[PDB]
């Protein structure tokens, strides 16, 4: 009888599915976690076009497992306590059409035995802290990596060191240390455990998909360090830029988080409303919240200029500078400038034409834009002290201009006629050269 | 200069690619491992239809990496010694068309950072024993699992405890303990290290493909325990049965290995030359060697009978027994019998028709086949002491037959007319019942 099986539970941790007579006894009601988990189930089931195979690690009394089988999922629940699995099976038998199996076993051994494709979604709620406590953080990171490797999505509720109990002392400094080796992760909620006032965060993690409520797609590779608060995911015709505003440990000062926030926000604003006369990459999706923000854009051909420079690849500096200057002059005509023209913000296509790819540093108002013209000289010099004729003649001409006349329209016009300009080395000069060489050091 | 870089190597472990003046100095010539690795490169490149991305872990002086880049591979080599990477890079620069990159780094951190699809083939030759020695066997198993998870194939040369040095003591009992958690593995050679007379085995490992020289295909799931010396891999229209004759530890006695060998051999012989009047599954590939044997067959629909029995699924015992008896009678007419008719050797399709799926126990000559008819009664009883009318009447009729008349043609004929046979419970009987009930216990 169910009555007996429930009584023999060491703890009624969860609601007993279909049996509200124990709801008052359950440590956690599970309705809040279930609301969120069913939303994510539906998103992923919609994306894949079918009901999911779900793995429930430390499934306890089966509530999540049965609740998803109720919606058509095929589920396997694992728990190392016989008493818990006895209840899960007795509940499944009351619901014979649910495709639900339960097994006694250890999460560590199950994860080692998993095969990729067997399960689409795994859930691990409030269980990994027990594995941390007995086996340490590094083994848990590897288990969670494998779990992500073999599924399409993982949902974790993770206990945290701020919880007031003795086992909190063995927890990592931040729960994100258990998952940050995985490719994609997002905080999706925080839940009251009824053990204390400290809530547990729930994360959605994937090694195969971008999972954003509006955009759910496989990616084939990703990157953290460009050229660690920013991650880039590459799919067939998209790049998803994912910025963390909220990072663990020291990592971001207040100012840096706000700048992550500012840049991504500014980039979204510009790209959703670009200026006429400028070909901006197209925007497929975007959003922001307290922890992070994201932007999914069309994927552009080419390589990042700084990589080409680092990997000593052959470059046409004329075509790169010409094309970039042309786009900068067109921006300026529409009252836009870019505050940070550097090799890692420039992409060069197969025909050696260049374009900006980060619009975080775009600005709309201001003497000016004289400073930006100055840095652009450094850019030029780093792209190559190092300027042969007629690049040097170009710069010398700019330097002879009154400063109120410095702007990107002028820079471009002089650049186009640089072969006609007088020879800098024939003049006393000589300072423009030394100031940028010191700048280009500085 | 290369001269200087080579001199500064703590050890010239490998041949210096393109520079035979150091071949006499190299600890290992590498030509034997390279012959085998290039063969496996070609097989996998042929299967995938393209040049491969290859990862070389602990790449030392770059010999394998450069030698594969020479054949069109794109390679990344990793080593934690700066001196080694300096030589690798200097060699790559002598061969500018090779797509070869090298990085200083630790194998543990690289594996954690890998993404699935980035590399098709990883090689790890004589390097993991260093990671075992510092981090232990369990962490190395997890690293190797992840390596297999993220690639299509892995080639490992593994040091072994029989090597006479002090670090041998930290090695596992058998090198297969580092890899047996991976889905597919095969010994492909054994190599002289020049440190001692003990050779190191080279394994080909995969978590995604069956990699047999004649048959190279993805699989989507696999299984060890049927219903651990036998593994089954399932692909789109095939099942590959892989039997180990050579197993680690105690696992197989001499007799058991020979029986693995005998069964698989016998199954290959039968299926490649099946008897007329019997629909045998078709054979796609097969082979045997000292360590193991394999058989790739067409994949049959249905479920294994023993699973259906265990998972209490609905079965039609009439249709199952009828169909099986019909095929057993047709075998017998061609002078073939099956020595081991049990639920785990029988597959039942959607229309409840049954067939044998393991032909290891097929035999061709012998009083006989009286023992087999007897077991078939146990089979019958386990499929349900437990026999209602008219199954009991069937068995009673058989038992009244002189023993020289017991055979599967008779069993089938009586089975088809069982509704007409006299009622066993009306007779003294009663023993046939008790002998099989004791047999069915026994
Ligand atoms: C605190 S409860 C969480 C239950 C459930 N996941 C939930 O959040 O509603 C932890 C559960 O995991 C199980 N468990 C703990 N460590 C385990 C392990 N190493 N393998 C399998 N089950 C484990 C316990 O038996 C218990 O049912
Ligand atoms: C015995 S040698 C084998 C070299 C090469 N794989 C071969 O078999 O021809 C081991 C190599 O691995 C490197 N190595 C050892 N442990 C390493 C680690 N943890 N990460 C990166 N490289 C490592 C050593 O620097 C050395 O080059
Ligand atoms: N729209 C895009 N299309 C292609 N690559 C991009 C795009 N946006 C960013 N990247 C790439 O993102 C990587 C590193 O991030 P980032 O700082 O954006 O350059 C570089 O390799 C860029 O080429
Ligand atoms: N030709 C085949 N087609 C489909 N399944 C097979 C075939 N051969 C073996 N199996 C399956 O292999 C699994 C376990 O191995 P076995 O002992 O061969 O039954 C069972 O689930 C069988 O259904
Ligand atoms: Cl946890
Ligand atoms: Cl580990
Ligand atoms: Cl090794």
């Amino acid at each position: 009888d169910l009555n007996t099986l429930v009584s023999e539970l060491p703890e009624i941790y969860q609601t007993i599915f279909g049996h509200p007579e124990w709801d008052g006894d359950a440590a956690r009601d599970c309705n809040q976690r279930l609301d969120l988990i069913t939303e994510q189930y539906d998103n992923l089931s919609r994306a894949l076009g079918r009901p999911l195979n779900v793995l429930d690690l430390g499934c306890a009394q089966g509530f999540f497992s049965l609740s998803l089988a109720s919606k058509g999922a095929t589920i396997v629940g694992i728990d190392f306590q016989q008493e818990n699995i006895n209840v899960c099976r007795a509940l499944a038998e009351e619901n014979p059409d649910f495709a639900a199996e339960f097994r006694v076993g250890r999460i560590e051994e199950v994860i080692a035995a998993l095969e990729e494709g067997e399960f689409d979604l795994a859930i691990g709620l409030s269980v990994f802290h027990h594995i941390v406590h007995l086996h340490g953080i590094d083994e848990v990171k590897r288990l969670l990596s494998r779990l992500a490797d073999v599924t399409q999505a993982v949902i974790l509720e993770l206990a945290v060191k701020e919880e007031p109990f003795y086992w909190g002392v063995s927890q990592p400094d931040d729960p994100r240390e258990l998952i940050e080796q995985c490719a994609f992760y997002r905080l999706i909620g925080e839940f009251d455990t009824h053990l204390s006032p400290v809530p547990r965060p729930m994360y959605l993690v994937s090694n195969h998909r971008v999972l954003i409520n509006d955009f759910n797609q496989p990616f084939q590779h990703w990157q953290n360090q460009p050229y660690r608060s920013r991650r880039y995911f590459f799919g067939e015709d998209y790049v998803c830029k994912f910025f963390y505003y909220d990072m663990p440990h020291g990592i971001l000062t207040a100012e840096e988080s706000q700048r992550n926030k500012y840049e991504l926000h500014n980039e979204i604003k510009f790209l959703t409303q670009p200026p006429a006369g400028f070909d901006a990459p197209a925007v497929l999706a975007h959003g922001e919240n307290a922890q992070s923000g994201w932007l999914v854009m069309e994927k552009l051909p080419g390589r990042l200029l700084s990589d080409m420079l680092a990997a000593g690849e052959e470059i046409d500096r004329e075509k790169i500078l010409g094309s970039l200057l042309r786009s900068l002059a067109a921006l300026e005509k529409q009252g836009f400038w870019h505050d940070d023209v550097r090799p890692w913000n420039v992409m060069v296509d197969a025909r050696q034409h260049a374009r900006l790819i980060d619009f975080g540093s775009i600005v709309t108002t201001p003497s000016w834009p004289t400073n930006l013209v100055q840095s652009f000289f450094v850019f030029v010099n780093e792209l190559f002290f190092n300027l042969p004729q007629p690049w040097s003649n170009w710069l010398y001409a700019v330097w002879q201009e009154p400063v109120e006349r410095w702007n990107f329209v002028l820079l471009l016009a002089l650049f186009e006629k640089k072969a006609k300009l007088p020879s800098a080395e024939q003049q006393r000069g000589a300072t423009e050269q030394w100031i940028i060489a010191q700048e280009t050091v500085l």
